[PDB]
């Protein structure tokens, strides 16, 4: 019911000038504001698909040759949204799990299967270096239902060849579960 | 009225030894001692001409073949010391200005240039990735003199082929603000 | 007395499922636990020589194709575990010492050595990225004695190769100390 819209430019003062004007230009959130190496620049929002169409829109309008790529993804479960700019709070601990791909769409894409088609909490989607590098989902609640989680994100990545690996981590130890949830 | 010296060292040790070296060889305030991937040194210092020329020269002088690069730029207006330190006091909101460019060395020199040029407030100088990487200046004050500030930086690093992008913008949405001016 | 464990994988996943996993297969303390660049994942452990061994074979046992190295290095001075961890506190002041090594194999043993032939304290061991990159050991306590630590040190580092450089600093500059002691 929600959408993710992704913007991504050479340039960091385009970026910062872009942020501004696409914020401007429709209800949106930002999701994500950052410089990633080797110096360009990443922006993505959360909000209605309309909204986030004329957001990305109006980004891309004025992006001009600074323009590397751009992305909505429509309909996505709205705990996705949060997911990507922190965390959301974790209601079960029975059990993690996680899945990594390699770029943050089919995570998205992954972790938006996941939820909807079983009843874990998404607590958050982390990328590593960037919207074309490693990412990963991570998901908590009973064992059972991670599994399925884990199970329908995982088809949902390998089928495009984007799965790095797939985890059921129940009964996470001390030691671990505070960078599993939190990073 | 005041100068920046820069020393780039290939070795983490020899560039702390060499920060304890060149602060206690002369007057200068240490604006930046970090470590730059790979694993190169870098250190910025700050102070009247004459402690940062001896500074540089004892650190040059002691690097050997650890020396990577150095540099004194003279005659920079004081209110540029504290941006590359850290951040300068907004005192007017109307505009922000953003000039990027290829290297803190043209970004120092744009800024200089801005701020002398201008009635502007030089909020910060950021470097995104070492001295030779994508930098960038954040101005802040009256549309007017953001606008007069921006165009002088351009023109100052754009001279060089050293100019990435030019931005005004005024009125900055509430949820770019912070990012903006304090990074 | 003690051992340090070392696996890398090149799945983020795998690595906190790996994490998780050791931690469970014996008793040993998680010194590191994060993702290096490109997309690896770093674990170090601490404990016991039977616990380190025992947990880097699971550990490597169940990597498969994702292993990327891993190490034990046996009979390291108790003080080398929370260095890596986080910092030691600075019973002495009057001189530090740091030395720099290619590897935080080598920086390990080195430190170890130093420990073992010296009575300084050894504050803390820095990896600037990753376990094959820059890394290097702070010391400090007596000139004499950080003179004694270094030298041992960079004669372990050194007979490999693997020294970048050795600093004894008596008396460090009030503006570099914070650095050198806690990064
Ligand atoms: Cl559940
Ligand atoms: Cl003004
Ligand atoms: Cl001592
Ligand atoms: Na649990
Ligand atoms: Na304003
Ligand atoms: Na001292």
């Amino acid at each position: 019911s929600q959408a993710i819209g992704i913007l991504e430019l050479t340039s960091i003062a385009k970026g910062m000038e872009l942020g501004d004007a696409m914020l401007k230009s429709a209800n949106v959130d930002l999701l994500v504001s950052k410089t990633i190496s080797p110096g360009k620049f990443l922006l993505m929002l959360g909000g209605d698909i309309g909204a986030i169409q004329q957001a990305i829109e109006t980004g891309t309008s004025q992006a001009g040759e600074m323009l590397v790529d751009s992305l909505v993804l429509a309909n996505i479960h709205p705990s996705v949204l949060p997911a990507i700019s922190g965390l959301n709070s974790v209601d079960k601990r029975q059990a993690v799990g996680i899945v990594e791909t390699w770029s943050v769409a089919a995570c998205i894409s992954a972790a938006d299967r996941a939820v909807k088609g079983s009843n874990v909490t998404l607590v958050r989607v982390h990328m590593a270096f960037g919207i074309g590098g490693k990412c990963y989902m991570v998901v908590a609640g009973d064992v059972s239902d991670v599994n399925n989680a884990v199970t329908v994100a995982s088809e949902s990545a390998g089928e495009k060849g984007l799965l790095v690996y797939r985890s059921v981590i129940p009964r996470p130890h001390e030691a671990m579960w505070r960078q599993m949830v939190e990073g």
